[PDB]
């Protein structure tokens, strides 16, 4: 059935061959079940571990590490011996690191997926269908419903499938469509057909879409769509069809990996070129194509040694710690790199109903008659706190808490509110929240009566389930509730007959429609003749409440003291209801709205400080949307919103330049379709802006998946939590701001341990290449370089992730999405450091061979030509040949490298802040990890079996002083670089602590 809302009830009944009185037969049931199938959405679940690891290995850095591992493995295989375990130890540990990284990623993904399934009420879905089996209604599962079934639905049940309304058993039918359309107020439904074929879901007032629940009434209709043919099913298909890009952090890491691969391949071909033509010698060869094999084998090994190994491990550790700190704030993050996304977010789009506001109408204002002076009056006004259905808030007259017992008008108002409504407020122990039973605009009055204790009952001893309806129960016990005159659209009010345990008729309705019938005023306990001045004053106050800064749904409450008895009452016709209440006594009025969350007003301001633009994209009308915008702080109370607030059509009828100016300056989009939100998010991203979308409904699912990060509310639909990358399990909007902080800190710290590692490694390159150029004996060998790069470069690089965040971190605009991790300057700035690690280490070794007392004081010629020392005495008159394999210079080089790395982790605490102004004890984890790395290095020296694995031997005090002399100037070098970076001794205890070391070392 196509466009069932455009066709009358008779023809849509005949198209399916179903009679509204009888229903469907089991034959037709099976005939439709075999075609359409089950009425449920296809479940998409997390993939197996293998397909998760496949995407864990999608990072370019992990691919580079795996390529380097395979290369070093096929290079270690050139040796005929298969038992060379010292050569295969490097690819094995690289593979272990990569496998651990992938396992941690998969574990985080699975833990996040499991934490979101707990935010799902395990409720069975049922429906009431009229089939030809039995005459009475049949309660069956909604999965078995097929297009054509007659479905009967009453107040308080979810709509099982798309239903074309055939008959309304009650006078009116009110449905809550906040899930699909985002409307805060319930919609009145009618069986009349809608002429527009391409009408939006809000214009379809004869259809009941799936997932929505009935607020009030009872009706019967015909199913027209099931499964994926429903509206929510179409929205889920549109969500699944949307594309999913890579997070900004993943893009930055891919760019850095491309730069790294360009660097690694550069030094390889450079060494190959500078060493080509150097194998024309006959030694171990004799050809040119054969000469490019040994030099290639050494150059590729050098280039692989240039690559950092613990970088993805420390990145994953930092991201996982960030995810843990966010989950401690009730925020479920699916992916690791999504923790940084809110740090670089420029625009935060947000749904209104349920996301920015609660979905729980609450009375926030009220007023009664305090005094009367003649042709005028005085209005006693109160404001009530509380933005949910929980009866916890308080009432304040002007600014101070007051008791409503002294006021008789407030007692009458509470009586009217508790007796005129037919809704209720229950408590769900499973979710621990209070919920409504009927319409929201009557649960508001129920919670109001529960808030203002007019009888001063004691609710402290009562439990939560009894505290939900205690005061209403007391008021109902005091006055018995007789028949209720049904609400009529012409009279625009509803009344209730009441006889105490004389007769009073309590009327509740629209302000003007009710006040046009009130002829007297209740002031305290006194009846007073009504005049035009009182009327115009009350009407002006209502118009002030009904619009302006506070757009409130207003409700007038009156009483009838002398009504005619039920004997003279005639309830056959609806038109007698208004004439039965021609004379009324105005008691007061109340004003309720869909209140924003209590954490949104400060959150929009904090996001404004951090440079984030908040946009509201909602399906509700522009009135309520702009009201909530002015309330939370997006707009001002008097700010013109002519070119800052749009609708769906008002945005569609704009030219591309107009749409550009809108997306660049608008802040409120109202009455938008689920595809309109995706269009807005796509435009905001087309303007090169990392976009964040927050939502709780199905209509947000196509948008939450389009944004770089999509945040869903913990109470929202399952589709929204499916399309989202973050989930606020506690419906706390302020948490988002907190998240924006972490993604700002983490990334900063990230850059730190991306430099401190990278620079370190290039040092171990300049140490080797120079040793190949000068011809000196090998100072640093890969077996100890692996231990360095892992242990003494992962503990400081991990502790550098705990750096204290900046003081103005949340006071600056988001970072430019175009700038890379390693800039030009920060490139040079590390090259220098790398060079210093190349010149020092080698030098240290040479020192032990030239100037050390214990070492053989050979000449530079004898040092560079140690290959000729194998001969007895060509030029080496007394020096030993075995001494060129001594472990003392190798230990000197290793200790110098480790000490330079410790000092470089020391002065890597901040990018530009000097070590004097920011002492190292600011990050106690950094100094702790430095102590641990030095302790593990000394462990390598003085334990029994490990000094045999690494060709190193312990030192003495003089050689350690020399190591310090060689290594410490790296701090001066980095301080000079930081000074140059800033321009183009605040901590005096640190200075007086380091002066002994400097004077003792350079004594
Ligand atoms: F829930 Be939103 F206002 F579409
Ligand atoms: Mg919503």
């Amino acid at each position: 059935m196509e466009n069932a809302h455009t066709k009358t009830v008779e023809e849509v009944l005949g198209h399916f061959g179903v009679n509204e009185s009888t229903g469907l037969s089991l034959e037709q049931v099976k005939k439709l079940k075999e075609r359409w199938g089950s009425n449920e959405l296809p479940a998409e679940e997390g993939k197996t571990l293998l397909e998760l690891v496949i995407e864990q290995f999608e990072d370019l850095l992990v691919r580079i590490l795996l390529l380097a591992a395979c290369i070093s493995f096929v290079l270690a295989w050139f040796e005929e011996g298969e038992e060379t375990i010292t050569a295969f130890v490097e690819p094995f540990v690289i593979l272990l690191i990569l496998v651990a990284n992938a396992i941690v990623g998969v574990w985080q993904e699975r833990n996040a997926e499991n934490a979101i399934e707990a935010l799902k009420e395990y409720e069975p879905e049922m429906g009431k269908v009229y089939r030809q089996d039995r005459k009475s209604v049949q309660r069956i599962k909604a999965k078995d419903i097929v297009p054509g079934d007659i479905v009967e639905i009453a107040v308080g049940d979810k709509v099982p499938a798309d239903i074309r309304l055939t008959s309304i058993k009650s006078t009116t039918l009110r449905v809550d469509q906040s899930i699909l359309t985002g409307e805060s107020v319930s919609v009145i439904k009618h069986t009349d057909p809608v002429p527009d074929p391409r009408a939006v879901n809000q214009d379809k007032k004869n259809m009941l879409f799936s997932g929505t629940n009935i607020a009030a009434g009872k009706a019967m209709g015909v199913v027209v769509a099931t499964g994926v043919n429903t509206e929510i099913g179409k929205i889920r298909d549109e969500m699944v069809a949307t594309e999913q890009e890579r997070t900004p952090l993943q893009q930055k890491l891919d760019e850095f990996g491309e730069q790294l691969s360009k660097v690694i391949s550069l030094i390889c071909i450079a060494v190959w070129i500078i060493n080509i033509g150097h194998f024309n010698d006959p030694v171990h060869g004799g050809s040119w194509i054969r000469g490019a094999i040994y030099y290639f084998k050494i150059a590729v090994a050098l280039a692989v040694a240039a690559i950092p190994e613990g970088l993805p491990a420390v990145i994953t550790t930092c991201l996982a710690l960030g995810t843990r700190r966010m989950a401690k704030k009730n925020a479920i993050v699916r992916s690791l790199p999504s923790v940084e996304t809110l740090g670089c977010t420029s625009v935060i789009c947000s749904d209104k109903t349920g996301t920015l506001t609660t979905n729980q109408m609450s009375v926030c204002r009220m007023f009664i008659l305090d005094r009367v002076e003649g042709d005028t009056c005085s209005l006693n006004e109160f404001t009530i706190t509380g933005s949910t259905y929980a009866p916890i808030g308080e009432v304040h007259k002007d600014d101070k808490p007051v008791n409503c017992h002294q006021y008789d008008g407030l007692v009458e108002l509470a009586t009217i509110c508790a007796l005129c409504n037919d809704s209720a407020l229950d408590y769900n122990e499973a979710k621990g929240v209070y919920e409504k039973v009927g319409e929201a605009t009557e649960t508001a009055l129920t919670c109001l009566v529960e808030k203002m204790n007019v009888f001063d009952t004691e609710l402290k001893g009562l439990s939560k389930i009894e505290r939900a309806n205690a005061c209403n129960s007391v008021i109902k016990q005091l006055m018995k509730k007789e028949f209720t005159l049904e609400f009529s659209r012409d009279r625009k009010s509803m009344s209730v007959y009441c006889t105490p345990n004389m007769s009073k008729m309590f009327v509740k309705g629209a302000p003007e429609g009710v006040i046009d019938r009130c002829t007297h005023i209740r002031v305290g306990s006194t009846k007073v003749p009504m005049t035009s001045g009182v009327k115009q004053k009350i009407m002006s106050v209502i118009r002030e409440w009904g619009s302006g800064s506070d757009t409130l749904r207003c409700l007038a409450l009156a009483t009838h003291d002398n009504p005619l008895r039920r004997e003279e009452m005639h309830l056959e016709d609806s038109a007698n209801f208004i004439k039965y209440e021609t004379n009324l006594t105005f008691v007061g009025c109340v004003g309720m709205l869909d209140p924003p969350r209590i954490e949104v007003a400060s959150s929009v301001k904090l996001c404004r400080q951090a440079g984030i633009r908040v946009i509201m994209i909602t399906g509700d009308n522009k009135g309520t949307a702009v009201a909530i915008c002015r309330r939370i702080g997006i707009f001002g109370q008097d700010e013109d919103v002519t070119s800052k607030a749009f609708t769906g059509r008002e945005f569609d009828e704009l030219n591309p330049s107009a749409q550009r100016d809108a997306c660049l300056n608008a802040r409120c989009f109202a009455r938008v379709e689920p595809s309109h939100k995706s269009k807005i998010v796509e435009f905001l991203q087309s303007f090169d802006e990392i976009t964040a979308m927050t939502g709780d409904g199905v209509n947000d699912a196509p948008a939450l998946k389009k944004a770089e990060i999509g945040i869903a509310m913990g109470s929202g639909t399952a589709v929204a939590k499916t399309a989202s990358e973050m989930v606020l399990a506690d419906d706390n909007f302020s948490t988002i701001v907190a998240a924006v902080e972490e993604g700002r800190a983490i990334y900063n710290n990230m850059k730190q341990f991306i430099r401190y590692l990278i620079s370190s490694n290039v040092g171990e390159v300049v140490c080797i290449f120079l040793t190949a150029a000068l011809g000196f004996p090998e100072a640093l060998i890969p077996v100890q370089l692996l231990w360095v790069n892992l242990v003494t470069d992962g503990l400081p690089a991990t502790a550098l992730g705990f750096n204290p965040p900046d003081l103005d971190i949340m006071n600056k605009p988001p970072r430019n999405p175009k700038e890379p991790l390693i800039s030009g300057w920060l490139f040079f700035r590390y090259l220098a450091i790398g060079c210093y690690v190349g010149a020092a280490t080698v030098g240290a070794a040479a020192w032990w061979f030239i100037a050390a007392d214990g070492g053989p004081r050979v000449s530079f010629y004898q040092l560079s030509h140690f290959l000729q020392c194998k001969e007895d005495n060509p030029d080496f008159e007394g020096v030993d040949c075995a001494i060129f394999e001594s472990p003392y210079p190798m230990t000197m080089a290793l200790s110098v490298l480790v000490t330079i790395e410790m000092c470089n982790a020391l002065n890597s605490l901040s990018e530009n802040q000097s070590l004097l102004r920011m002492p190292p004890w600011e990050n106690i984890w950094l100094v702790g990890s430095i102590c641990l790395s030095m302790s593990l290095h000394f462990l390598i020296l003085y334990v029994e079996p490990l000094p045999l694995i690494f060709q190193i031997t312990p030192l003495n005090v003089t050689q350690w002083l020399m190591v310090l002399k060689i290594s410490l100037p790296v701090i001066l070098m980095d301080e000079t670089l930081k000074f140059v970076a800033r321009n183009y001794g605040i901590s005096w205890p640190f200075v007086l602590l380091i002066m002994p070391l400097v004077i003792w070392v350079y004594s």
